């Protein structure tokens, strides 16, 4: 499947429109689905494909926290946060750079949020979640907000068609017994609300291939659904909201993007830059291809990983058996600096190092959670009763990997550590239950048996992909704008550039520009 673009003309000489809309969206994540929903909610006929079986793509895996500031959901909670305070915290880490999508992101979050609660099928709370930099406008317990638990029951057959959590989808698994929570409860949401519009049809098991032309202006595309082609017309515009080049190998070795396809936490084979690509075929620049949104992953036995998040214990060695980073760093910044540390294979892979505190736990949350027995005959994770077996058997020095854990301890016993400042962060104390000692981030490894866990460099999705206006327009190089073509999520080049301010950015600038597309649409 190549994304070839196809010239209204030329198809004239055979084929004719399929179906029309005024709104075609492709994808259904949280952006895609907040688009669909703008377009359908003031009237717009809006046609939603999906490539997969399943709706939500990576937005049905998320926690569905979602940075969107300064809206009523925060006023409701009495939070002591503004759009001004959070434009602060943006502009001190990412400078003037995009300040045109910053301000925008910012000034229109609340009005994102009322549109979506108005709905029957939507409300959000605010959930803490610590801001992730120390900066001016952070704050220590976040201003994100998470849709509510969701009943599947009041959303009908649209529960069977919203992707599952990872620690089911990559085991052939269907939605877990209790209700729908982050993602799916996200995406169970925004499907019904979207449905309630009765200006909708949702489509599964339909893949966008090529966008259609007529004299420079997007005016639809052809969606390939059950061995046969269509030909989708639409009157306002195409928003591609169908992620990044996560899941395309060939692509991110192109573009310089670390990591690999196999390490990414979006769903296998859905996420192949197709919507970047029938972009760039029409015209479209791109930025920031060699970024993604990284995390640490545990190596699973299959080659595939885990994302490794809310470190409360062990400690992470290069393969000269020596600390590097503070482990409790945002995911984000642990990742990066992982890929600064890399010379030719000395941090990825990475060893994360602890002990039976956790019963033979690794000490953090890992999603999806491989059992221990599984990585142990794998040999992913090697187990020893000694530091010196545990360096043979990982093939790290052992006398480096013996100091390291004796100079660790020394540091968990005083409640410092003088070498990377681990606990010293609301971000790094958020996820660990109070200990016997003075930091609870930092835990002496010293009950047997020791425990050497593969770290590599997974994803949770790229964030480089075409370049976007204010109102999610897809641009060519020299700044105009291609008539009836769209952009966000991880489709578009994230206004954050090299940082991941906090939690919820990814969903929050996604569901804005989508928003924001739509209401360009309706002129
Ligand atoms: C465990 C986990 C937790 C996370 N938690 C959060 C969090 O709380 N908040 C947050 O902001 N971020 C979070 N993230 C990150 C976030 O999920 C993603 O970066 C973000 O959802 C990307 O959304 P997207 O719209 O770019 O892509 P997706 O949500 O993956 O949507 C893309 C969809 O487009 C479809 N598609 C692809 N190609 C085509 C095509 N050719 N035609 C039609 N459809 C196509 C795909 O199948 C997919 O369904 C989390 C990630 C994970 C893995
Ligand atoms: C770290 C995270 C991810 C990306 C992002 O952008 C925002 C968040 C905050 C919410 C957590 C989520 C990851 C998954 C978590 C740990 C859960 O399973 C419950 C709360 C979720």
């Amino acid at each position: 499947h190549h994304h070839h673009s196809q010239l209204e003309n030329l198809y004239f000489q055979g084929s004719d429109w399929t179906s029309e809309c005024d709104v075609l969206v492709v994808g259904s994540g949280g952006g895609a689905l907040t688009g669909a929903y703008t377009a359908a909610a003031q009237g717009l006929t809006t046609i939603v494909l999906e490539k997969t079986d399943r709706f939500g793509g990576t937005s049905a895996y998320s926690g569905a926290s979602i940075w969107l500031p300064g809206t009523q959901v925060q006023e409701r909670a009495g939070l002591p946060d503004s759009t001004e305070n959070a434009r602060t915290y943006l502009r001190a880490l990412l400078g003037d750079a995009e300040s045109e999508r910053q301000d925008a992101y910012v000034e229109t979050a609340p009005a994102v949020v009322a549109l979506l609660e108005q709905n029957p099928n939507i409300e959000f709370e605010f959930r803490a979640f610590p801001d992730y930099y120390k900066a001016e406008g952070r704050m220590d317990t976040g201003r994100s907000i998470n849709p509510l638990d969701l009943d599947p029951a009041d959303i009908g057959d649209l529960a069977g068609k919203v992707r599952p959590e990872l620690d089911q989808d990559r085991t052939g698994q269907d939605h877990a017994p209790g209700p729908m929570i982050g993602g799916r409860a996200l995406i169970g949401r925004l499907l019904a609300a979207v449905q309630s519009t009765g200006k909708a049809e949702l489509r599964t098991e339909s893949v966008l291939t090529s966008l259609i032309v007529e004299d420079g202006r997007v005016v639809g595309a052809e969606v390939e659904s059950g061995g046969e082609t269509q030909r989708i017309k639409a009157n306002r515009g195409v928003l591609m909201a169908a992620g990044g080049i996560e899941g395309n190998a060939e692509m991110r070795e192109q573009a310089g993007t670390p990591g690999k396809a196999i390490w990414s936490m979006g769903p296998f084979g859905a996420n192949t830059g197709d919507a970047i690509s029938a972009g760039i075929a029409v015209g479209g620049a791109t930025a920031l291809l060699d970024q993604a949104w990284f995390c640490p992953g545990v190596e699973q036995p299959d080659g595939s990983a885990a994302f490794m998040v809310g470190v409360r214990g062990g400690l992470v060695v290069d393969s000269a058996g020596e600390r590097y980073l503070n482990e409790s760093l945002p995911y984000d910044q642990f990742g990066r600096a992982m890929d600064a540390h890399d010379d030719n294979g000395s941090a990825v892979p990475s060893f994360m190092i602890f002990d039976s505190r956790e019963g033979g736990g690794l000490p953090a949350i890992c999603i999806p959670n491989t059992a221990p027995a599984k990585h142990l005959e794998a040999g992913t994770w090697v187990g020893a009763d000694t530091l010196e077996e545990l360096a043979a058997k990982t093939g790290l020095p052992a006398d480096a990997l013996r100091s390291t854990v004796e100079k660790f301890n020394d540091a968990a016993k005083l409640g410092v550590d003088e070498e990377f400042h681990r606990g010293e962060d609301p971000y790094d104390a958020f996820f660990c239950p109070p200990n016997g000692g003075a930091n609870a981030a930092l835990t002496a490894i010293e009950n047997g048996p020791f425990y050497a866990a593969r770290i590599v460099l997974s994803d949770l999705g790229t964030k480089g992909g075409l370049v976007t206006d204010v109102n999610g327009r897809v641009l060519r190089a020299d700044g105009s704008a291609i008539d009836g073509l769209y952009a966000a999520g991880n489709t578009s080049a994230s206004l954050s550039g090299r940082f991941y301010p906090g939690p919820g950015v990814p969903l929050g600038t996604a569901m804005v520009f989508s928003y924001r597309a739509a209401q360009d649409m309706a002129k």
